[PDB]
């Protein structure tokens, strides 16, 4: 049996619904593939990727009216039109004032797909969009205010062609988009867009995941990173595994209303190395260390919101200033130091400072390999960033070693026949 035939929908105790294997799955094996029910490309990736198939290309056929949407050919342009029509005219009319969030952009595509294709889609083999968990009973004022702001934005930019249901039905739908929604990312883990994969959304969370979700354009591919036996539950990671048990569970309680009780969460085995303190002769107080963790956590959240409006020169300054204050107590291997080093590397890449970005990457990779589990995409993308930075700076010996190390992880996660692997092999 293959695809969703060798797997089944079942009730996981204390987790609601879940997916379990009916056949053995080895490391690297493709469990199932799921096409996108609805998908949307991020504004910052326009001109680099096709709006319909997400294929990265140089020189795409741009839209005549708006000149914002880019396509492979007339076929990609015509096929994306039922979804693009909701944005083409408003982009010309509103101009700089056209600013709907990616959540609003995607929810509009779901409402359009629910109209065009009301019957069951190939994306809904085991779980349907109408059957999705919303956590309406658990929703607080903070979330309801954000959902209401999104509903108001949906009415402001998409009410020309889309007939909306009652406010309470939209509250449930937006909550379902947050609970079951995915973000399509490339080989370098750069944000490409947002999508809905109902069959993939059936899998529960674990900090020790047995599977990984990679993308082949708009198609999500689920591959094993651990040995799965028949009857075993299929688990994926909903969050970045670099952070300790506290930081991990605070995000899971805030975004998905649950507390993870897996092996890494129970034992808290990696927490010590993650929040590593320097070996000082005159160390700060236990309360002073707690203050720096609080500062670092607030600096990460402030950078998250500042990223979308502040200039790269300002963003690089917060990365540098935070690192200097944290470096007085925290080690270079510390996860809070690594985040600001990663963000500074990202800023350096936008500013096209290759030597600057390489300096950070060389300090990030060794603690990254230690903190992250085996076959992690964050480690794979870091080797991929280093390799491409070494190759570009004519250090072809160091590049070849890093790109091969990225391939070694990606052959299990993306599969040996993935187009990304073929590109990296051609770069060598
Ligand atoms: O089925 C899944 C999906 O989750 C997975 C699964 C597997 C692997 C990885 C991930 C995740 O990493 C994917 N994350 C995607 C990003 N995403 C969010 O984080 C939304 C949460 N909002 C944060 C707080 C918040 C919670 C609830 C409410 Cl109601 C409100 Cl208002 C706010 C959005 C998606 C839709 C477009 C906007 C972004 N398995
Ligand atoms: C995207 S849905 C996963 C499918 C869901 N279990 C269903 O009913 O179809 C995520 C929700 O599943 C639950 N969940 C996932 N992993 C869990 C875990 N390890 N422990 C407890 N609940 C979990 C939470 O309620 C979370 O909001
Ligand atoms: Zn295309
Ligand atoms: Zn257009
Ligand atoms: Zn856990």
């Amino acid at each position: 049996a293959e695809g969703l035939g060798g797997l089944e929908r079942f009730c996981s105790p204390g987790k609601g619904r879940g997916l379990r294997a009916l056949q053995p799955f080895q490391v690297g094996d493709l469990l199932f593939s799921c096409p996108a029910y609805a998908y949307v490309l991020t504004v910052n990736e326009r001109g680099n990727h096709c709006e319909y198939c997400f294929t990265r290309k140089e020189g795409l056929s741009k839209c005549g009216r708006c000149k914002q949407a880019f396509y492979c050919n007339v076929e990609c342009q015509k096929e994306d039109w039922p979804m693009h029509k909701l944005e083409c005219s408003p982009m010309v009319v509103f101009g700089e004032n056209w600013n709907p969030s990616e959540t609003v952009r995607l929810t509009a595509r779901i409402l359009a797909k629910q109209k065009i294709h009301p019957e069951r889609t190939p994306s809904e083999k085991l779980l349907a969009v109408k059957e999705f968990e919303s956590h309406l009973d658990k929703l607080d004022n903070e979330k309801k205010d954000l959902i209401q702001s999104d509903i108001a934005a949906l009415h402001h930019f998409y009410s020309k062609h889309l007939g909306f249901p009652d406010n309470d039905s939209l509250v449930v739908l937006f909550a379902q988009v947050n609970c079951n929604g995915f973000t399509i990312e490339d080989e370098e883990l750069s944000h490409l867009g947002s999508a809905i994969f109902p069959d993939v959304a059936l899998m529960n969370h674990s900090c020790c995941p047995n599977v990984i979700v990679t993308y082949k354009g708009t198609l999500a591919e689920v591959r094993a990173v651990q040995e799965i036996k028949p009857g075993e539950e299929v688990f994926t990671s909903y969050i970045d595994l670099l952070y300790p048990t506290e930081d991990r569970n605070d995000r899971l309680r805030d975004s998905y209303f649950f507390t993870c009780e897996c092996q890494e969460c129970t034992t808290k085995d990696k927490d010590k190395a993650k929040v590593e303190i320097r070996k000082l002769s005159d160390p700060p107080k236990a309360e002073a260390i707690r203050d720096m963790v609080r500062y670092a956590r607030n600096v990460i959240e402030e950078f998250r919101r500042a990223k979308h409006y502040k200039s790269p020169s300002e963003l690089l300054e917060i990365c540098e200033l935070s690192q200097e204050k944290m470096s007085s107590v925290f080690e270079d291997s510390n996860v809070y130091m690594l985040h600001m080093m990663y963000q500074a590397m990202g800023v350096c890449l936008y500013m096209q400072d290759w030597e600057g970005a390489l300096q950070y990457g060389q300090k990030i990779i060794k603690p990254y390999s230690k903190h992250y589990p085996l076959y992690s995409l964050n480690v794979a993308s870091m080797w991929l960033k280093l390799g491409r930075l070494y190759m570009g700076l004519e250090h072809k010996a160091a590049g070849e070693k890093a790109l091969k190390k990225a391939i070694a992880i990606m052959e299990v996660a993306h599969g040996k026949d993935h187009p990304y692997i073929s590109e990296i092999k051609q770069e060598i």
